[PDB]
C-alpha cells in the first residue's frame, strides 16, 4: 500500500461532530490499498493500560483515485484521542497516527480532537433538509402590475426571443398571483435575483439596499408576497450582493462628489483622488474594470455594521433566508458575524453562497449553511446532455464531490441544472426530453437540495443568457403538461420518502459499458434505490441485494413490484428509464 | 510519478498570504517522486488568453517520506488562480490543479484563493520574532520576601529535593531582586506560571483571577515588577488557565452553596444537584474526577465576557502576553474573540498556547500566535540527550514539523528543551554537559522561539516532577559559570544575526553514521550554517558549498576562519563540537 497516499486530519472535513458526543471521522487511501479500517479510541485522559473502544470504518465511497472510510466515535466525555488499523490486501496490519504509521500501535501515535463544543456542532435549518427551490427571475416570472412596467416592455409571448436590453414587466405582484402554480408544483421556497433599487436590468450594481425597485415594487407588495408566500408553505430566500455596491450607492455617490473629504472614502478601495472619470475607475470593482461595481470594504467595521443593518431591515420583513454572490472575496470574519447575526434573529434562515471552488473554508459550520452545488451540474450535464462522460466517471465525480464537506454542509447543497446564467438544461440535452427527464429524476432523489430554474418545469429551452432569460409560459396549451406532473410526481415521493432527503449516498452499480448507474439513499431501515439506465437502450442489469436489506421492493413511479433471488435483483429498463425502488420501510 | 501521493489545498498550511499582494504555496509528494514543481497563475479574472505567471517551487524541505515544494505568488489584484506543473526524475510532467491530474493543463483545472485580505494576513508581534524567554516557577526562584512565606517553609539549599507539598517562598520580590541576573543573561521575557490566588501549592486551581497569589505578592509588587522588567528590556507573559476555574471561585462557591437557585450554576458543567461526592463529583471537571477544577463554561456570555474582563484587568497592569492552559478545550470563537480583544488593547501583546497535538486550527492568524513546540523538545530529546535517533531521522523529525504550519507561526513557536512537568534536559543527557551544550547550542540558532527553564542556565539537574522543581542555585560558587558564559554568548549572538531570529531554514547535511547534523539559517544575503557533531569522538566531514553562498566562513564561536575548496568545505569537529558559520554578510 502507498502510504503517502493516505490522508486524514482531526478537523475540517476528516474529523468533525454529529452530535455533542458523536464524532464522525474519514480516511482517505488509494483505492484499492486499504480493505479494512478500524478506528481504536478512548479518552483523552484515559489511562494507557486501558482497553480501547472499537469503530469499524466502512467503506464510504470511491472516486477515481481514492478508497474513502467513515467511522462514527461515541465519545461520552466529549473528548478523544484515536488511531487507525489499516489492513492491506496481504492482510498486512498498518497503524496510522498522528505520529505516522507503524507496525506498533504505540509507535504510530493518536490523532486527538480535544473537545467537542455544542456551539460547534454544524446545524443548518430542519425545513431546508427537504426543501425544493424554486429560482425566480423577476423581470421574466409574472407580470402582475402594468403599471410599473418600464418604457419599451416587449410583448409576452412564447415566439419571444429576449435581448440584452428587452423588458417584460416581471414584477412582485406577478409572483403572488401565480403562487397556486408554485403551491401545486410543491415548491417549499422561492431564490430570487436581486430586487433592490438599482438603475440596471441585472440589479447586481445596488442604488438602494433598503428598497424594492419600483419596476418589481413596493414594501407593502413584498410583505403581501412573504405573508401569502408563508401561508402556501413557501419561504422566501432573497439574494444581496455584499461583495459590492452598485455606483449609484448613496456612500459611493458622497465620495465621488466630496471625495478626500468624503466621510465613506473609507468604505471603498480608492486608489487617487478625483475617485473617477469617464471610462476610467481608480477604485478597486468587481472583477476588472467595472465602474459601476464599486468593492466594499467589509473590514472596516462601519460597512459591516451598515451591510447588518440591511440584513435586520429585510428579516424583519420575514425573509427566511439569503444566497451571497461573490461571497468568496468578502472577508471570513463579516461571515462569521453575519451568521451569528441572522441566527440570532432567526434560527431557521438559511444563508448560501456562489463559490466556484473548493468551499470548504466557508462551510465548516460557523459561515454558510451550503453553497451552490456547481460540480452536480457539471456532472449531470456531461453525463445526461453531452454524454462526455460514463456511468463510472459520473459516479467517481459525484462521490469525490460528496467528499468535500461535513456532511451537514453536502446535504444541503443547492443542486442545479442550470441558471439566469447558463443555457437551458433541456437546451444542453439538445432537445431530448428523455435524457432531460432522467437527469430530473436523479436530481430529485439525489443528496442535496433540488433547485429548479423557472419554466424547466413545463419545457421551456434557450440558450445562455439572454435567451435563458425568456418570458415563462403560462398558456396551458403551451406548457409540456406531462413534464409538469413529472416533477410534482417526483417531488411528492422525495418528501414522503426520509431517506431522500435525509438518507445517506452509497453507489450500487455503475457500469461504464451499458452506462447504467444505481445508488442507494439509507436512513435508519429505510432503503431506497435508484437505477439509472442512461442509454437509447432497453437494458437488462444484476444488482447485488443482500436479504439483510430486504427481498422485495416496490418501483414508486410505475408501481411494479420486483423480487430479489440469492442476494441478486433481476431490473429490465427501457431507454433512459429511472427506478425508484422503496425497500418497503 | 505516484499522484495519489501528491497533495495541496487552497488554504491553511499549504496556501497562505505573507502579505496583501503575496500567497505562499506548498506542495508535497512522495520523496524523490518530483524532481521539479512550477506554479502558472495569474488574475482570477483574467481572459483564458492572457499569458499565465511563472512561479519556481523550490523544494523547501523534506522528511520521512515527503517532498516539500515551496512557491511565492505575486498578486497585485489580490486574487489568484493556479495550477502545478510537475516534472518527474525521467522527465515525464504533468498538471495538477483543483480539478485533478492531466498532461493538459485545461483539464487540471486550476485551484483558487479567492481573495487576500489585509486582516487576514498572519500577524505576530515583532519583538517576539527575537526573543528568548525564561521560564519562571515562581515557588522555587527567588524568595525576595520572607514576611509572606507559606507556613512550613523548608530551607533553601542545593541539596534540597522538593516534595509534592513542599515550599521554599518564592515569590515576585525575589524575581524583582533578580532582574540584574536576568538582564546580564540576555533574556528579552519572563513566563510565569500560575500566580493567581490559589488554596493549591500548584495554582492551576483558580480561586481569584483578578489577585496575585498572596504568597507571591500582591499587585503593587506585581506592577513593580512590571516596571523593572521593562526598564531592564524584559516583557511579562503570564499563564491563564481559562479552561477551569478553582473550587474556591467566587461563582463555584455560589453553586455549592445556592445550588439550582445559583445565579452562576450555567457557568459550569453540571448533571444534577448538590455538587459533590466522596471520590464522586456530578460537574465536569479538567481530566477526570478533579473536583477542585470544575470546568468553566467559555460558550456562556457572561463566562465569556467575564474572563474578557480578567484579560482587560491584568493587560491593564502592562504584560506583555498570555500562555493559556489547556487551550484546545476551550472553543473557538472564545479565542478568535479573545484575539481580537487582547490585540485591540496592545498590538504586541502576544498569545500562545499549549496544546499537545496537531495545532493548525488555532494556527491560521484569528487566534493564538504560536504554541508550545513539545515537537522540538521530543526531537531534541532522542538526538542529543537519549540517542534513540540518527541525525537523518532528527533532520526528518525537524522538517515535518516545521511544515506543519504557515511559517509565522512556525517562526515563533516556543522551542523548549524541559519544563515544570517533566526531568530536566541535564538529567536526560544522564548528567553529560557536552550532550546538554550541543543542545543549547542547537536551540539558540534554530527556527522557532528559544526558552529556556530557569536553572538550566547555571546547570541545575533533576527528575520529572517535583525534582524538577528545586529551589534555584544562587551561590555562585555552586553554579556552573562556564555554562552561564555560554548561554549569555549563544544570546548575544542570536540578536546579531538576523538569520537566527528571521531566517528560513534549510537542511544542509545529514551523516547518519557519524551522526552529523548541519543546516543553513537564511535571511537576504545572510548566510549561517550550523554544524552539529553529535557524537563522542572527532570526527571529520565533506560539506556542499556553491560559491553563490560564498567561499569564506567565520565560526562565530571561536572567530576561526574557514575557507571552501572548489565547492565543497572540509571540516574537522571535536567530539560533541557545534560551529556556527557565518558567511559574513
Ligand atoms: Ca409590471
Ligand atoms: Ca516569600
Amino acid at each position: 500500500m502507498l502510504l503517502e497516499a493516505i490522508f486524514h486530519e482531526a478537523k475540517g472535513s476528516y474529523a468533525y461532530p454529529i452530535s455533542e458526543t458523536q464524532l464522525r471521522v474519514r480516511l482517505r487511501a488509494k483505492k484499492g490499498d486499504v480493505v479494512r479500517c478500524e478506528v481504536l479510541y478512548a479518552d483523552r485522559y484515559a489511562s494507557p493500560e486501558e482497553e480501547l473502544a472499537h469503530a469499524l470504518a466502512g467503506k464510504a465511497g470511491s472516486d477515481e483515485r481514492f478508497d474513502y472510510f467513515e467511522a462514527l466515535l461515541e465519545c461520552s466525555t466529549k473528548r478523544v484521542k484515536y488511531v487507525f488499523l489499516l489492513t492491506g490486501p496481504q492482510g498486512e496490519a498498518v497503524y496510522f497516527g498522528e505520529t505516522g504509521f507503524s507496525a506498533e500501535r504505540s509507535k504510530a501515535g493518536v490523532f486527538q480532537y480535544a473537545y467537542i463544543h455544542r456551539s460547534e456542532v454544524f446545524t443548518t435549518p430542519e425545513w431546508a433538509k427537504e426543501a425544493v427551490i424554486y429560482q425566480i427571475f423577476p423581470e421574466r416570472f409574472a407580470n402582475g402590475d402594468p403599471s410599473n412596467d418600464p418604457p419599451g416592455t416587449e410583448q409576452w409571448a412564447k415566439d419571444a426571443r429576449p435581448r440584452h436590453d428587452s423588458f417584460y414587466g416581471g414584477d412582485l405582484k406577478g409572483v403572488i398571483d401565480r403562487l397556486p402554480y408554485l403551491e401545486e408544483l410543491g415548491v417549499t421556497a422561492l431564490y430570487f435575483t436581486p430586487i433592490f433599487a438599482s438603475p440596471s436590468h441585472h440589479k447586481y450594481d445596488t442604488a438602494d439596499y433598503l428598497a424594492i425597485d419600483p419596476q418589481f415594487g413596493d414594501l407593502p407588495t413584498f410583505r403581501r408576497l412573504v405573508d401569502e408566500a408563508h401561508r402556501r408553505g413557501i419561504k422566501i430566500i432573497l439574494d444581496a450582493v455584499f461583495n459590492h455596491a452598485g455606483d449609484q450607492f448613496f456612500a459611493f455617490r458622497d465620495v465621488l462628489q466630496k471625495g478626500e473629504q468624503s466621510r465613506y472614502k473609507d468604505w471603498f478601495f480608492i486608489e487617487d483622488f478625483p475617485v473617477s472619470k469617464t471610462s476610467r475607475t481608480n477604485y478597486e470593482t468587481f472583477a476588472v474594470q467595472v465602474p459601476a461595481m464599486p468593492k466594499l470594504r467589509t473590514e472596516n467595521p462601519e460597512v459591516k455594521e451598515y451591510l447588518f443593518d440591511v440584513a435586520r431591515f429585510w428579516m424583519e420583513q420575514g425573509i427566511d433566508g439569503w444566497r451571497l454572490d461573490v461571497a468568496n472575496e468578502v472577508d471570513h470574519a463579516f461571515w462569521r458575524e453575519f451568521r451569528r447575526l441572522v441566527k440570532s434573529l432567526n434560527p431557521d434562515a438559511l444563508i448560501v453562497g456562489e463559490i466556484w471552488h473548493d468551499a470548504s473554508g466557508w462551510l465548516m459550520g460557523d459561515q454558510f449553511d451550503s453553497v451552490m452545488n456547481y460540480l452536480f451540474r457539471e456532472s449531470v450535464i456531461r453525463f445526461f446532455a453531452t454524454g462526455e462522460i460514463h456511468a463510472e466517471r459520473f459516479d467517481a465525480e459525484l462521490t469525490r464531490a460528496r467528499m468535500l464537506y461535513p456532511e451537514q454542509a453536502a446535504q444541503g447543497l443547492w443542486n442545479l441544472l442550470d441558471s439566469h446564467d447558463t443555457e437551458r438544461f433541456l437546451t444542453s440535452c439538445g432537445g431530448n426530453e428523455a435524457k432531460f427527464r432522467l437527469a430530473v429524476l436523479f436530481q430529485m432523489t439525489y443528496l442535496g437540495t433540488p433547485l429548479i430554474y423557472y419554466g424547466d418545469e413545463i419545457g421551456m429551452a434557450g440558450a445562455t443568457d439572454p435567451d435563458c432569460l425568456r418570458p415563462m409560459i403560462w398558456e396551458e396549451k403551451e406548457q409540456n403538461r406531462g413534464l409538469f406532473e413529472f416533477y410534482k410526481e417526483l417531488i411528492r415521493l422525495r418528501h414522503r420518502l426520509a431517506s431522500l432527503t435525509r438518507g445517506n449516498v452509497r453507489s450500487w452499480h455503475a457500469d461504464k459499458q451499458a452506462n447504467l448507474y444505481a445508488f442507494v439513499r439509507t436512513v435508519q431501515d429505510q432503503h431506497v434505490g435508484v437505477v439509472l439506465n442512461n442509454r437509447g437502450e432497453k437494458q437488462t442489469v444484476l444488482l447485488q441485494v443482500p436479504e439483510s436489506g430486504g427481498k422485495t421492493w416496490l418501483d414508486c413511479l410505475t408501481g411494479e413490484e420486483v423480487h430479489g433471488k440469492q442476494g441478486q435483483l433481476k431490473l429490465t429498463l427501457r431507454p433512459y428509464q429511472g427506478m425508484i425502488l422503496w425497500n418497503g420501510r
